[PDB]
């Protein structure tokens, strides 16, 4: 399978910065969302679920054809609440119809990061729409409930390795898990609609407890009312995983130049991009804007 990047017709990097600051705009409005976290967690969730289904093997799945339109991918379980981040994009969508929707699902993942003040991250247009029969099967994304070979073995798919896989994790001290989605319950930390590597010091530095939740699944708990999913908590259980944690809780810049790299090496994973290409676009944020 060959899936070789085409820039939709005649835009250039201004194009994409107008869709961006729209995106951007309506994360600032829309605020109360989840109980005032807001929409840029489920916005990251989006695109790394549309793209964590990508196989190596065959170049199946990915980000390129935009195929989570489908009601196959749509309502795979491991997407429950995803439909969320689907309906504020949708809007947008309307506004900028020329976008594809694999490039309008991964640049809603990389501008709420940079918007949660994350690092920036490179991204590049082109992939193009694909009919629904290209759509990849229900379950390719990974289970919680697992350990570190689970993890490891899984991602080796996407191909990340160790550094790669633990960098893209720090993800998850965004947001929270919600029972009704997942069968798991609550957030990671303090900050959770902001970019930090926050999930790092409390894997390390909270009192953690095997509890069983309201669901009946098990989940790691702590007096300050963070939980660690089993596969979050084996990062600390695996030698290996162990040191590249205690390397980010100790240094932030090293943890945000990794996960920009790993993110935008996962949004891309499937896609050929022709040597005329234009060079990966960085976008300002609001801020740096003024606006
Ligand atoms: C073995 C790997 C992973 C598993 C099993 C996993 C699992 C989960 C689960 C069960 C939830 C809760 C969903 C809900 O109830 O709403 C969740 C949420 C989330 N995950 Fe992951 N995840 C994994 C990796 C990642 C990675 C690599 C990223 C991003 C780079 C990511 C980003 C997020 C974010 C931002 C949320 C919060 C969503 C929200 O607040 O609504 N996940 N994860
Ligand atoms: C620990 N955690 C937070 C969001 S998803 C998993």
């Amino acid at each position: 399978l060959v899936h070789v990047a085409s820039v939709e017709k005649g835009r250039s990097y201004e194009d994409f910065q107008k869709v961006y600051n729209a995106i951007a705009l309506k994360l600032r409005e829309d605020d109360e969302y989840d109980n005032y976290i807001g929409y840029g967690p489920v916005l990251v969730r989006l695109a790394w679920h549309i793209s964590g289904t990508w196989d190596k093997h065959d170049n199946t799945g990915g980000s390129y054809g935009g195929t989570y339109r489908f009601k196959k991918e749509f309502n795979d379980p491991s997407n429950a609440g995803l439909q969320n981040g689907f309906k504020f994009l949708e809007p947008i969508h309307k506004e900028f119809p020329w976008i594809s929707s694999g490039d309008l699902f991964s640049l809603g993942g990389v501008t709420a990061v940079q918007e949660m003040q994350g690092p920036k991250i490179p991204w590049r247009c082109g992939r193009v729409d694909t009919p629904e029969d290209t759509t990849p099967d229900n379950g390719r994304l990974p289970d919680a409930d697992k350990d570190a070979g689970y993890v490891r073995t899984f991602f080796q798919r996407l191909n990340m390795n160790d550094r790669e896989v633990v960098a893209l994790m720090g993800a998850h001290a965004l947001g929270k898990t919600h029972l009704k989605n997942s069968g798991y319950e609550g957030p990671g930390g303090a900050a959770n609609n902001v970019f930090t590597n926050e999930f790092y010091l409390n894997l390390l530095n909270e009192d953690w407890k095997l509890e069983k939740n309201d669901a009946n699944n098990e989940q790691w708990d702590s007096k300050s009312g963070y939980m660690m999913l089993p596969t979050d908590y084996s990062l600390i259980q695996d030698p290996k995983y162990l040191s590249i944690v205690k390397e980010y809780a100790n240094d932030q810049d090293k943890f945000f130049k990794d996960f920009s790299k790993a993110f935008e090496k996962l949004l891309e994973d499937g896609i050929t991009f022709p040597k005329d290409a234009p060079s990966p676009f960085i976008f300002k944020t609001l801020e740096e804007q003024g606006l």
